[PDB]
């Protein structure tokens, strides 16, 4: 919409108050003109037709419970845009400031959120398994990161390349959660998963086996479910990424951590310069080693740690 840029105030899914960038033109819309070609938030009104209508509000105050998921989808797309721009010098997901569109209130009782190749889509959850999924900054950033992967490596969504695609999204969704310093951790989806149980999450990067996902290549799922285990076998890479960052001993192999910042720089380089659509886990190791080499030298501690981490999870 064409109008004046302004700032509104609302409450997110978890009850926190935040300011959001809006546009005024008769109504106040969830349109943030300050980032790239814009961040746009739509109401899918419990239907599955997309994108729905651009979110319009009469007084720029978003404190209704129906507004909550929109507030957070709009705000957390802005934080994810800022992370990629400030940390990695990338302007939006295509690297050329493409507009970011999200629709909330998709369908009824829908326990999922996803990047559909053109925009973000978020369900409200059924209220037991999930609450509205845009309340989870690691969820928003995990899904928005599929857009970057799609424009760069293009990892296909099946077998080992799909599991790498998923792990890359968990890694960067976690780094965005640490960048916003929103109670950060190495778990995924804990702010929006099961409102009635404290302390769990959908997946864990520091210990994938806590929820039954593999944490070593010898425990990888080889059947056909879940497009060959894309959400299951990502635990092997997530554990490798956690060890590169934090360090630790895993199945007797010791890794000296190099921290989150270097973890993000290595994986971002690996993703945008060496991964291809059919890369497998072994090619991922090679790409991460080559990236660390590029950045820190072939005889650095950083290359040594990337090697130890992949060795610890059985990827050669
Ligand atoms: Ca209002
Ligand atoms: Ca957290
Ligand atoms: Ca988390
Ligand atoms: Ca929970
Ligand atoms: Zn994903």
């Amino acid at each position: 919409i064409t109008g004046t840029s302004t700032v509104g105030v609302g409450r997110g899914v978890l009850g926190d108050q935040k300011n959001i960038n809006t546009t005024y033109s008769t109504y106040y819309y969830l349109q943030d003109n300050t980032r790239g070609d814009g961040i746009f938030t739509y109401d899918a009104k419990y239907r599955t037709t997309l994108p729905g209508s651009l979110w319009a509000d009469a007084d720029n105050q978003f404190f209704a419970s129906y507004d909550a998921p929109a507030v957070d989808a709009h705000y957390y797309a802005g934080v994810t845009y800022d992370y990629y721009k400030n940390v990695h010098n990338r302007l939006s997901y295509d690297g050329n400031n493409a507009a970011i569109r999200s629709s909330v209130h998709y369908s009824q009782g829908y326990n999922n959120a996803f990047w559909n190749g053109s925009e973000m889509v978020y369900g409200d959850g059924d209220g037991q398994t999930f609450i509205p999924l845009s309340g989870g900054i690691d969820v928003v950033a995990h899904e928005l990161t599929h857009a970057v992967t799609d424009y760069t490596a293009g990892l296909i969504y099946q077998n080992e390349s799909g599991a790498i695609n998923e792990a890359i999204s968990d890694i960067f969704g976690t780094l965005v959660e640490f960048y916003a310093n929103k109670n950060p951790d190495w778990e995924i989806g804990e702010d929006v998963y099961t409102p009635g149980i404290s302390g769990d999450s959908l997946r864990s990067m520091s210990d994938p086996a806590k929820y039954g996902d593999p944490d070593h290549y010898s425990k990888r799922y080889t059947g056909t479910q879940d497009n060959g285990g894309v959400h299951i076998n990502s635990g092997i890479i997530n554990k490798a990424a956690y060890l590169i960052s934090q360090g630790g001993t895993h199945y007797g192999v010791s890794v000296v951590g190099i921290g989150r910042d270097k973890l993000g720089k290595i994986f971002y380089r690996a993703l945008t310069q060496y991964l291809t659509p059919t890369s497998n886990f072994s090619q991922l190791r090679a790409a991460a080693v080559q990236s660390a080499t590029d950045l820190y030298g072939s005889t650095s501690q950083e290359v040594a740690s990337v090697k130890q981490a992949f060795d610890a999870v059985g990827v050669k």
